[PDB]
RNA sequence: AAAUCCU
């Protein structure tokens, strides 16, 4: 019978989907941070529960051959790069395995093709967006990242997985906030002004948005602070402000203001251009998203007489990438600022067959089913939570030949696939694509197809 | 349960 602060020798024999090592000691399953399969360790017992436990590595007796000894990545492991300690080919194997394991555990599929995960040539310096808290650490305003399961800011200049320019811009903005004596936010004391900095930068265009996320509308000498950052970085076309007065883990509140220039950046994906608002979603890994889409598009086998639904449209990138190669494109997007981009993105690219509606995807499908639209293909790309039961049920009743499901969470996709199978759709292909190198997150594309 | 970390 184990208990807190005991040290025991264990072999790690698996990984959780989130990246934590698994060892099984005396009826307990232990989740050990920074422990890879086959590693011998002395495990410190942190917490004992009924069926599970939690552990810390006290000593490595034997490490993995697949361990990455990079000391620079180890600082990030407890946070933004939670799989950095595993070598890249094995990360890919791990992610492929996770997709297979989820389709079985959740949906009872063992017989379907799951191609190996498509990885990056150079899996670094990829993210086009960065969200960076601003905090006081030892009486000094610092940008960085939060330690896992915490709000303790780890000071950091080199983010490893982000666009190097974004790191330069965030370091510049940190130094400017220090010089202008603008107070960082304190969560516990509920005092200060500057909560987070959000910096999006177009993968091809290089055009930069800077969102200053603050506790109150009034920012003291912000016009001068912008004036200086534009001289360092001429590529800033937009400086936005966001007010968030709540005590919440959520980044933005309701109010968005434009402090300078445009209220959008412009970037390329596949052939076309796309305007992108601050509150709108843009795929963080443009390089691999283009691949993610090109897989989905090839899976969909598009004819000129097809009628596509692009559910969870965003700024319209999937729908508009295919609109010139088909009859009609209908899309739905809940966030007004994104679906307004989507409308302009259609006009920019000369696409007059791209019709959009601002609503929940659940509701848009219900109206489109009543209104008598005849969709042949359905592309879906929901957030982690996945799809609603009512959306799956409605989409089945449209009699759509193919459904292509893009996902950033295989757990919810496996569930939702399970329900598509109960309504006469069959899972044909699956291709995982590594949008998030050095992290536990798997992106996926699954082709469902109907039976007569 | 909103988003790479952001209980
Ligand atoms: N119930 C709902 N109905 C429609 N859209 C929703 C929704 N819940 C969240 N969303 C939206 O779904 C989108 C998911 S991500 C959008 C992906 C887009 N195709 C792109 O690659 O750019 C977000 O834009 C989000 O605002």
């Amino acid at each position: 019978m184990l208990k807190k602060n005991d040290i025991v020798e264990v072999e790690i024999v698996d990984l959780t989907h989130e990246g934590a090592g698994v060892a099984k000691v005396d009826g307990l399953v232990f989740f050990v941070e920074n422990a890879l399969p086959s590693e011998k360790i002395l495990m410190r017992v942190l917490k004992v529960n009924k069926k599970i436990g939690f552990g810390k590595v006290e000593k490595y007796l034997v490490q993995s051959p697949h361990r990455n000894q990079d000391l620079d990545l180890a600082y990030l492991r407890s946070g933004i790069a939670d799989l950095g300690h595993l070598s890249y080919p094995e990360q890919l194997k791990f992610k492929t395995k996770q997709v297979k394991d989820s389709l079985y555990k959740i949906a009872g599929i063992a017989d379907v093709e799951v191609a190996e995960t498509l990885g990056m040539e150079h899996p670094v310096k990829y993210r086009n967006k960065a969200q960076v808290p601003v905090r006081r650490v030892n009486g000094v305003l610092e940008t960085g990242f939060f330690r896992k399961n915490s709000h303790n800011l780890m000071p950091l200049e080199d983010f490893f997985i982000q666009d190097p320019v974004i790191d330069q811009v965030v370091v510049a903005l940190r130094d400017l906030l220090r010089r202008f004596d603008l107070k960082p936010y304190d969560e516990k004391e509920q005092s200060g002004l500057i909560r987070n900095l959000v910096v999006r930068r177009g993968h091809y265009s290089g055009q930069i948005m800077v969102v200053l996320v603050t506790t109150r509308p009034k920012v003291f000498r912000v016009d001068q602070l912008i004036e200086q950052v534009i001289k360092q970085f001429p590529e800033i076309v937009s400086v936005m402000q966001n007010i968030n007065d709540q005590n919440t883990n959520a980044i933005f509140g309701k109010e968005w203001r434009t402090l300078y220039g445009q209220d959008y950046i412009t970037d390329q994906m596949l052939g076309n251009d796309f305007q992108i608002a601050g509150p709108a979603f843009y795929q963080v890994n443009t390089e691999m998203a283009e691949k993610l889409y090109q897989t989905a598009i090839d899976f969909a086998e598009l004819k000129k007489d097809d009628v596509i639904i692009d559910a969870y449209s965003g700024i319209g990138t999937i729908g508009l990438s295919v609109a010139k190669h088909v009859k009609e494109v209908y899309g739905v997007e809940l966030i007004p600022e994104a679906v307004e981009n989507s409308q302009k993105n259609a006009s920019l690219n000369k696409i007059t067959n791209a019709h959009y509606v601002c609503d929940t995807a659940e509701n848009a499908m219900k109206k489109w089913l009543k209104e008598g639209i005849q969709p042949t293909v359905i592309l879906v790309d929901p957030p982690r939570k996945g799809l609603t039961e009512s959306f799956i049920k409605a989409s089945a009743q449209t009699g759509a030949d193919r459904i292509a499901y893009i996902s950033c969470n295989v757990a919810t996709m496996a569930r939702d696939i399970k329900l598509y199978q109960e309504l006469g759709y069959e899972l044909k292909k699956v291709q995982p694509v590594d949008l998030f190198p050095q992290t536990h997150h798997v992106q996926t594309v699954a082709l469902l197809s109907k039976l007569d």
